[PDB]
């Protein structure tokens, strides 16, 4: 047998806002958070914008001193983290702090301390690499961090599956609970790679969009007009919790997590296959997962990465899970406004899709101008779209071929 | 309901050998793996030498065209994961293809990689940087990779929980199969930090031995002259495999994994606590889970680091698990010859663990002159000790105070 699990606390930093009810807001309201990137020389790159977060403050969190030693990326995880367990209302106490573990990933980790402690290296040797340098810039140290600030002595690890990470997180943090391993996770992940290797290395592989003149419409899935993802920072956190010790505490519960699947393309490093085989097994095993039929979905929250090959697979996959209800059911990319924080796109999509739940609301696709050949789905072009949504499923298929989807239902 | 895994292949590159047999005869022979450092030069670093993977040749596992695109932690962990795919026997087919699936490892992945690339963008500008900079330096593409050379369309992922990387991995994989997501699981961990970065890093952390003029003797676990870690690169990878499945098939099964204990020490960012009460909690989590009494443990793979505060914490925590019986077992540090190959190092160990299992011997801890105050137990100083072996503990901690145990017992 097996224990529900259900989301009691969520947070975030993403470039439409500094919260869960900003970036909510935002994402209803079409809006993108996609911008030329400052305070950086981005002369000779191809690409030149992408979603930064805006006025993050991390001394709300942390000491000036302690936040010195840290990555960006470990800040946007830390931040996510302390907003989801305020959120949910949990008290830490020695009678439960054996049960309640944290996994928080990151799909690159800790480029921009890498450029950083490199610029020391080269210029003037080793002996000016900071102390810090190595737990300062470790994806586990989010978990590290966050388990030594709360004294969460529960499961403590990380995932990095590139851009799958925040999905895998959440979904192994539930099988945790749901397997008896811990009462609680806190779960998603974290990125901050727009920095000159994040942008160089993406830009290298021509993976990016360079819509430079129009930031704010280069993010266009299924648009026939796209060229590219949009690099984007930010992090996701919700706390998974086992449903007896939610209910006996009195939480808030948004929604239940019914369903994690997991595959592999086996098929290319970076390009999914045509027909979206491995994303239709990973959704088929996360429904089956779920013991849902793929009637039952109502609104998927995209992969939706704005890249051709990327965009089309997942149409396929969606309408060869589906079948006769795949037209029925409304997918979006919320890609289309903050475009792609890869380790921790999963973990604000899993939020945007308990939200979706919350207030029956399908996120809009902005930026659908012009469908692409066989995009006949309801993608939720331009506009938020109020309906009917029991289940919600969020993909995430990243390079090596890595799939996940997870589940959610209402809970009442 | 909880299905029972076994050990079904092998694999490794180590400072002592090109597989696991040359590695093995290294170890119970007592030879170390450790030297100056030749692929760069460290005449301005505190420290100069490390266990290297001497005469490493990607052209046995993966084309040179191909070698050239991946990092040397990578092109590790598919020779790991090769060997171990091979050394099971076992074939892939369209008829079990999705039931296996991949976890390798890695603490740092790629550093090697993104200093070049960094080295290249400063010097040089964006234009520079390789468009296989990310499919190449990041994390999850050991399990990507191999997935797509053997068609494996199973869980695909990757844990990053530094120094805990290995052991976690083998761990999740033992899961994935015990709870039915997978019948075969490819897991382990690969590292090759030991770029100016790495060696700079842990160098401006103080965290390695600076013994130079003497590299076979730097690594001394729990001798009163030691002075921290010594860096070393390679990959373990084993075949994890359901035991009706290994039956089935007519398999050899090296041993049986029952156990897998995880805890966080909730204590610093990179010290262990002194009286090792998270790697107590930790290797007590581990027995329950194999429904041991603590008196079955006859030999522990100790994490054995080399650091003064490490190592300590170590026989606290076994003494504290074992009570009296912590006069009985053995413990060895095979990290005395290997030395610390940081996310790889639960990967190699746990091999050493079935291993010590299969030929009924305890490793040598080598270079243990003058036991330090309190390292009273049986840590089988210079010399492999024949012995009765029915049940053999790995350990690992790590920055995050992230510690793994695994248990292994003989198969009948
Ligand atoms: C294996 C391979 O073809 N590497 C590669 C490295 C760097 C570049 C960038 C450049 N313009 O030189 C392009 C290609």
């Amino acid at each position: 047998s097996r224990r529900r699990v259900v989301i009691t606390g969520m947070g975030m930093l993403s470039p439409l806002g500094l919260d869960v009810p900003s970036s909510w807001e935002g994402i209803l309201a079409g809006r993108s958070g996609i911008a030329p990137i400052e305070h950086m020389d981005l002369s000779a790159y191809s690409t030149r914008f992408g979603g930064s977060v805006k006025g993050f403050n991390v001394e709300e969190y942390l000491s000036a001193k302690e936040a010195r030693k840290l990555d960006l990326f470990i800040q946007y995880g830390l931040a996510a983290s302390f907003q989801a367990v305020r959120d949910s209302g949990l008290e830490v106490t020695d009678a439960n702090r054996e049960r309640i573990g944290v996994s928080m990933g990151s799909g690159i980790g800790g480029l921009t301390n890498i450029e950083n402690n490199c610029r020391s290296l080269f210029e003037q040797g080793p002996r000016r690499i900071s102390p810090f340098f190595v737990p300062g810039s470790i994806i586990n140290m989010v978990s590290g961090f966050l388990s030594i600030h709360l004294g969460l002595q529960g499961p403590n690890y990380a995932l990095t599956t590139a851009q799958t990470t925040g999905t895998h997180s959440i979904g192994m943090a539930a099988r945790n609970i749901a397997y008896g391993e811990a009462d609680v996770m806190v779960a998603g992940g974290s990125e901050m790679a727009a920095c000159g290797l994040g942008l160089g290395g993406f830009g290298a592989a021509r993976a990016l969009s360079t819509r430079n003149d129009e930031p704010t419409r280069a993010s266009r899935p299924w648009d026939r007009d796209r060229d590219g993802f949009v690099l984007s920072d930010g992090s996701g956190a919700l706390v998974l919790e086992e449903l007896e010790h939610a209910r006996a505490r009195g939480a808030r519960i948004y929604a239940e997590l019914v369903g994690f699947g997991m595959s592999g393309d086996a098929f290319h490093m970076t390009a999914p296959p045509e027909d979206g085989a491995g994303a239709a097994r990973c959704m088929k095993n996360a429904l089956r997962d779920a013991g849902l039929d793929p009637r039952q979905v109502d609104y998927i929250n995209a992969h939706g990465t704005s890249t051709p090959a990327g965009d089309i697979a997942e149409i396929a996959a969606v309408k060869s899970v589906f079948g006769e209800h795949a037209h029925a059911l409304s997918m979006s990319s919320t890609k289309s406004m903050t475009g792609h924080l890869l380790g921790a796109a999963g973990a604000v999509e899993a939020i945007f899709s308990v939200l979706a739940l919350r207030d029956q609301v399908a996120p809009p696709t902005i930026n659908l101008d012009n469908p692409d050949e066989g995009c006949d789905l309801d993608l939720v072009a331009h506009e938020a779209k109020p309906r009917k949504i029991d289940v919600a499923l969020s993909n995430s298929f990243g390079f090596g071929g890595t799939n996940g989807t997870l589940v959610f239902r209402r809970f009442a």
